[PDB]
Order: structure tokens, then C-alpha cells, then sequence
């Protein structure tokens, strides 16, 4: 029961201390707002930030690493379509994914164990 | 979408800010070692304790009061059963109990909100 609480608690906190304190990182805090910044909406298709991804968090939406990466990776991707590749903006979301990896990197092999807990976990379950 | 979330996030403020703060409520803070006192669970066939619900909140298992209550007033009538109705164990039970309620309706204007919104 405790590990898929344990994993989203691990990346919660990932985000609030490690990526969320990068320099110059409060633009990727939260989401752009549509009712004032219509053309970003247009340009972007799939608008991501790290308040959504923490909101995502809560809900336990990620199971493992992967999909969490694929909403990470999403933040760099879209600051390179709108504000180009060698914008400060887009070197400060490059900051931002590497500190993840960095970050997950160095807690590879607890990740990896909590994945697989979580996953048998789910077989078990539903068999039942 | 964030009911569940908010629903799930007060429940666990009453538990840590009221009902583990009457005093002498410890023992009903974590379970009984099942390794240390068997006779526990050949006598109470549902143990509870507010370690578990507080593990159900973080699932999101509660998703309304009414299953809530259940786990909470579970904790009571186990101590009944064990401790005796006249314990000192069982007093302090009853003021979780209590304090639990108390806070519930305070914020029950809010919470009925809450519980709307997560069933639609
Ligand atoms: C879309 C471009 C880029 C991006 O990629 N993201 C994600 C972004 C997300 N959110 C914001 N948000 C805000 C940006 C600026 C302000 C603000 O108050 N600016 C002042 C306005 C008055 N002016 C005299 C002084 C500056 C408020 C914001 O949200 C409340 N900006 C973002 N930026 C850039 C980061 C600074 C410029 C725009
Ligand atoms: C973006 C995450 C999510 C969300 O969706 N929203 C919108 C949100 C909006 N506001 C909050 N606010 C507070 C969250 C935590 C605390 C807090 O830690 N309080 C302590 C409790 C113990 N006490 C001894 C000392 C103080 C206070 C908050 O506001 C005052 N949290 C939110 N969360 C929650 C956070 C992770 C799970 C859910
Ligand atoms: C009978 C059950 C009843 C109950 O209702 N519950 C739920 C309960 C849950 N958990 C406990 N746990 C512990 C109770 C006492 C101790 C402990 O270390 N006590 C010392 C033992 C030796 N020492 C020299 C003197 C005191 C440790 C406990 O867990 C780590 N006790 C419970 N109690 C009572 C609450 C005080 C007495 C027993
Ligand atoms: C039933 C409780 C539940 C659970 O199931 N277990 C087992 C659990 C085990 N350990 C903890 N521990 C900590 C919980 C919060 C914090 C904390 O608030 N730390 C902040 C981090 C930023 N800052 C530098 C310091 C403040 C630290 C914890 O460990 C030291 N929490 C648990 N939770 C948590 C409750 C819902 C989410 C997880």
C-alpha cells in the first residue's frame, strides 16, 4: 500500500526542491494564463507546467518514471517552439529537465525498486 | 478536477491537528504489534487505528464522511470491546471521537461541496 504514496511523494518533493530552485525558474511554476496570453494556447498544444505536474502528483497519475518524464520533457519542449531554441527562457527549462534527471539519477535504484513494487502491485490487485 | 485531492487533504489535518492532539491519545496513533499482543487480533477482528486511516487518506480511499466515520468509530468500539467501557483507554477514545465530529461540522458547509463534486 505504501509505495506508489512513497514514489509520488519522492517526486513531489523532486520538483518542489530540486527543480522549482533552479534560477530564474518561476515562469515554469505555473501554467500560462489563457485569458490573457491567447497566443500561447494557439502555438501550444499540450501547455504544461510544474504546478500541473504536481497537481498530477497528488492524484498519483504517475506509476514509474516514464510518464512523469514525458510531462517534464513537454515543459522544455514547448518553451523551444515559443520562445526558440536559444531563448534564457528555454536555457532555464534545460536547467530544469536536467536537474530531474540528475535528481533521478542518483535515486536510480530506490526508484526502480518502488516501480516494481507498484507494478506488481497493481497485477496482484486486479487479478484479485 | 481537484476535489479528491482537497477532500483527502482535510480529512488528514483533522486527524494530525485534533484527534492525535487530545491528550493521551497515543496509544491510538500507530497499531497494536501484532508480533507483541496476538491476543489483540484473536480478540478484535478489525483492528483500526489512526495511522491506517491517515495511510486510506493518502490513497484517497475516503471519499466521503459516511466511510470515514466508519474506520474512526471502529477505533471506539474496538476499544469497548478490549479495554472494557469504563476504561481510561476508552475515555480518550471517545474524545477522538468527539473532537472528530466536532471538526466535521464546523467545516460541514465545505465539505458537502467537496463530496458533490467528487461523485459528479
Ligand atoms: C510565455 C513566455 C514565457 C514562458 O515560456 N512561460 C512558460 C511563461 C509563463 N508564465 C509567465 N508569466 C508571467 C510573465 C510576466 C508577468 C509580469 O507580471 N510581467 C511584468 C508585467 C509588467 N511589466 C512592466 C513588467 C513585467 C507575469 C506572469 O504571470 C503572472 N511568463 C512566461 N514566460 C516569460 C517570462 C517573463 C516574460 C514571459
Ligand atoms: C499544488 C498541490 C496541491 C494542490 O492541488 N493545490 C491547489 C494546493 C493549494 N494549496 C495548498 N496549500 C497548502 C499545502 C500544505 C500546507 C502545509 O504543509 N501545512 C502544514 C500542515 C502541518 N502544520 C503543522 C504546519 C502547516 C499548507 C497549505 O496552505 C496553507 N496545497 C495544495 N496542494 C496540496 C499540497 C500537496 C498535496 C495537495
Ligand atoms: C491494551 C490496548 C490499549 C489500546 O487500546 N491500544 C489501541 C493500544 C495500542 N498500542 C499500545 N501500545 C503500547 C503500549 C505500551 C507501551 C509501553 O512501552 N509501555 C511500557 C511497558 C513497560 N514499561 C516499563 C511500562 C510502560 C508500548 C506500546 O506500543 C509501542 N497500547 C495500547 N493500549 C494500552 C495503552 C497503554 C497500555 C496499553
Ligand atoms: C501516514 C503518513 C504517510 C505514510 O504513509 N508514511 C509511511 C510516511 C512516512 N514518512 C513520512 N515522512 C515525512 C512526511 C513529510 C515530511 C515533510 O513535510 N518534509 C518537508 C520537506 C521539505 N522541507 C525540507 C522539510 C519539510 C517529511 C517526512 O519525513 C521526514 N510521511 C509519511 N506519510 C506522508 C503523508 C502523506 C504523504 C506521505
Amino acid at each position: 500500500d505504501d509505495d506508489q504514496v512513497a514514489f509520488s511523494f519522492i517526486l513531489d518533493n523532486i520538483v518542489t526542491q530540486k527543480m522549482m530552485a533552479v534560477p530564474d525558474s518561476w515562469p515554469f511554476h505555473h501554467p500560462v494564463n489563457k485569458k490573457f496570453v491567447p497566443d500561447y494556447y494557439k502555438v501550444i498544444v499540450n501547455p504544461m507546467d510544474l504546478e500541473t505536474i504536481r497537481k498530477n502528483i497528488s492524484k498519483h497519475k504517475y506509476q514509474s518514471r516514464e510518464s512523469f518524464l514525458d510531462d517534464v520533457n513537454l515543459i522544455l519542449a514547448n518553451s523551444v517552439k515559443y520562445n526558440g531554441p536559444e531563448s534564457q527562457y528555454t536555457k532555464t527549462a534545460q536547467e530544469i529537465v536536467n536537474v530531474c534527471y540528475q535528481t533521478l539519477t542518483e535515486y536510480d535504484e530506490h526508484l526502480t525498486q518502488l516501480e516494481k513494487d507498484i507494478c506488481t502491485a497493481k497485477e496482484a490487485a486486479l487479478e484479485e
